[PDB]
């Protein structure tokens, strides 16, 4: 809701990734319709998984970031948030920040 995003798509993704090791976030951010929200609505997004407001998502707020979408939602796996970085930490620090953010949603 936070990023308009429909109960039924936001459904649909977490099925496709329910198991252990099967996130792929590119895939679920086309899934969930995220990947055609506007920019405005991936910047909302952005500011709702950064829990804490501090212009970051953390690797400890990226494990939890199904748990945004749905409460009940499993953690992310070591080797999904290790990936998850990997392609979207552009400057080596080790968070994503609002700009990788929308360039990893973005294509
Ligand atoms: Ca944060
Ligand atoms: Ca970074
Ligand atoms: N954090």
């Amino acid at each position: 809701s936070f990023a308009g995003l429909k109960d039924a798509d936001v459904a649909a993704a977490l099925a496709a990734c329910s198991a252990a090791d099967s996130f792929k976030h590119k895939e679920f951010f086309a899934k969930v319709g995220l990947a055609s929200k506007s920019l405005d609505d991936v910047k909302k997004a952005f500011y709702v998984i950064d829990q804490d407001k501090s212009g970051f998502i953390e690797e400890d707020e990226l494990k939890l970031f199904l748990q945004n979408f749905s409460p009940s939602a499993r953690a992310l796996t070591d080797a999904e948030t290790k990936a998850f970085l990997a392609d979207g930490d552009k400057d080596g620090d080790g968070m994503i920040g609002v700009d990788e953010f929308a360039a990893m949603i973005k294509a």
